[PDB]
């Protein structure tokens, strides 16, 4: 079984450093590395994991994870990448293997963004600029929330753990990534917070352009998809099965 | 050039709207919509024809695809257009476009009941219900009802009204049967929310009325090795996260 190499980018949970100890090599787990498991034991191929170096996704040359798959320095990238237009241009995708979805974190009424979107008494924001902020910009401006919501996020956004933060010890809901807030959320030490849908797209695999890996490697996600086994591992790292 | 598109008619994904004498067929849709979003950018040009067998697709005992996937398979077609979602069985012998709709399974029922959803048609059994026999929705039910690895106790219940004297009672073995059954009688239609949403939407009575999540994808089929395939998901890619999709969408689904 020949060694593929795998670059990518930390995000709980999706992938995480699992063990570093002086003296031996980084192991890493979550849902993008069993996801990568799955396929390398049916598959029959194995790999050695590497970070972005710059712990990027990657941005139009390219940099970042999409960049290390375009100048050829890795094979795969496992990661919780969204699949959109620019990235697909320079190098292929996967099936999504998940869907992504924007949520909101909130402290211990609000139970939809459409609630969210009403209220005032609570602030809310993104991290500035980043793709939450752009989604929220291009909706609001379309031509029924969504307008209220950049109305409002439009001073009340940030830039990722500082909105984790926010909520935790002041008054201000944070809108970003749903699998990630979720995770951040069902392990809170203390418990102190809460999430409340629609899907633009989905976080995919990539690979060099041209792979001759892709093809298998989508109907291994669809079979997973289909089976019911992405969420046996999905309850893994997002369970509603107690603790909070 | 010309590219040949092959289909099956399916509404409100591919239809007919013009057949007139001495005129060749004009037809439209979702699908269809999308296929020319993709022919304009592209500038590529197609001439459409129906899946001699007007089925999808299914793996023949041959070793060998009929249907719609078949033709692709054969190189007959270029591009396979219509409510075809990607299944790894299919994909491993076409190649399909990211998905550009998502594929849930909904319920039609008849105006009157209060049945909020697929849970809720599940624990009641004064209003029988079923699907297409042998349909795709049919196996996902008794896949999910019968799994004891996991015992999903809505599908287990599904499952056990599906087959409730091995698919005589309430199973129809068209389309058309189970949604007609429900205007006229006392039954609930297990099938592709899409569809009967269009139903439901254009019901000259409104005797219709819907109610999941979604594990699936309709795809644009593409033969294996098709130079197309990455190029048509840049585009379908763009529609989505530009909002322009979701126009299309409310073109037929309002
Ligand atoms: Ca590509
Ligand atoms: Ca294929």
């Amino acid at each position: 079984g020949v060694v593929l190499r795998v670059v990518t980018v930390l995000e709980e949970p999706f992938v995480m450093v699992s063990e570093n100890v002086l003296g031996k090599p980084k192991k890493y787990q979550g849902f993008s590395i069993d996801v990568l498991d799955a396929l390398s034991n049916y598959l029959g191929f194995n790999y050695e994991i590497y970070v972005a170096p710059d712990h990027k996704y990657g941005s139009p040359t390219w940099n970042g994870l999409v960049g290390e798959l375009v100048f050829k320095r890795a094979d795969i990238g496992i990661s919780a990448l969204t699949i959109t237009p620019d990235r697909e241009n320079v190098v292929d995708f996967t099936t999504r293997y998940m869907d992504y979805s924007v949520g909101v974190l909130l402290r211990r009424s609000i139970q939809s963004l459409q609630d969210l979107s009403k209220q005032t008494d609570i602030p809310y924001g993104t991290v500035l600029d980043s793709a939450v902020y752009q989604h929220v910009r291009m909706k609001g401006l379309n031509p029924s929330m969504y307008s209220q919501m950049w109305r409002m996020i439009n001073n009340n956004v940030l830039e990722s753990q500082a909105g984790i933060q926010k909520v935790k010890y002041g008054n201000y809901a944070f809108v970003w990534d749903a699998a990630v807030l979720e995770y951040v959320a069902i392990n809170d030490p203390d418990c102190s917070f809460y999430t409340v849908t629609v899907a633009d797209r989905g976080y995919g695999i990539a690979l060099q352009h041209g792979s001759p890996y892709r093809d298998v490697f989508s109907q291994r996600i669809l079979e997973l998809q289909q089976s019911g086994d992405m969420d046996i591992l999905k309850h893994k790292w997002w369970p509603k099965n107690g603790q909070c």
